[PDB]
RNA sequence: AAACUUUCAACAACGGAUCUCUUGGUUCUCGCAUCGAUGAAGAACGCAGCGAAAUGCGAUACGUAAUGUGAAUUGCAGAAUUCCGUGAAUCAUCGAAUCUUUGAACGCACAUUGCGCCCCUUGGUAUUCCAGGGGGCAUGCCUGUUUGAGCGUCAUUU
């Protein structure tokens, strides 16, 4: 249960504040849990989501299909992944989105702010 | 007997009740003290690559600067190695600016995008005219400055 006061446990505050989140937020809000090699490697739970970074489907009708980044799109929480799309009757190939929640990281895209990043929330690479 | 009319069911018909939902209300509580002549609240007109609104903004116009974050924005399309970085973003923060015409609204007017006046600069063989660029000219009151007025009144005058 929650102690503090500044704390609110209200639905439609929690709703309102998720649904009207900025893109910054949203970033921290589209977060993705490493696999277990990854979380052995690093020492991290999860990681905010990015675009290049290496993904593997653990939820959903695509189950174990493996993909990079190809979107982080905010605006409709979720994430697209290349090759895993789905062909219309037209034969045009349209991205399907999925939340970053039943993804698991694979392989990250490390640049000085992601290694960074993994040295403050206690990684070692 | 049919058609027609009534009743019921099935399916199909505008209707949008019910059910479930809910970024909205409404009450209660706690904390705080911050509008404006340094131009407010409000109004008008404009600003997006493709748009007119309680979106945001002002000719620096869906915004500039500074800062933080750290890779987006996204309906479509795009300047660009913008990606191990003084650096994406309809991001957050926000202390620097810009802030059109107005508005208590301030040169005089205002059912007019109407008329002046004063400085400095530029152009027209120009201190006077015209034009352009910039900066100004409200009222009441206060303190001070300067210039005054009044046999209201003080120190010199046959």
């Amino acid at each position: 249960a929650k102690q503090s006061l500044d704390v609110s446990s209200d639905r439609r505050k929690a709703r309102k504040a998720y649904f009207t989140a900025p893109s910054s937020q949203r970033r921290v809000l589209l977060s993705a849990p490493l696999s277990k090699e990854l979380r052995a490697q690093y020492g991290i739970k999860a990681l905010p989501i990015r675009r290049d970074d290496e993904v593997l489907v653990v939820r959903g009708s695509k189950k174990g299909q493996e993909g990079k980044i190809s979107s982080v799109y905010r605006l409709k929480f979720a994430v697209q992944v290349d090759k895993v799309t789905k062909e219309k009757v037209n034969g045009a190939s349209v991205p399907i989105n999925l939340h970053p929640s039943k993804l698991v990281i694979t392989k990250l895209h490390l640049d000085k702010d992601r290694k960074a990043l993994i040295q403050r929330k206690g990684g070692k690479l």
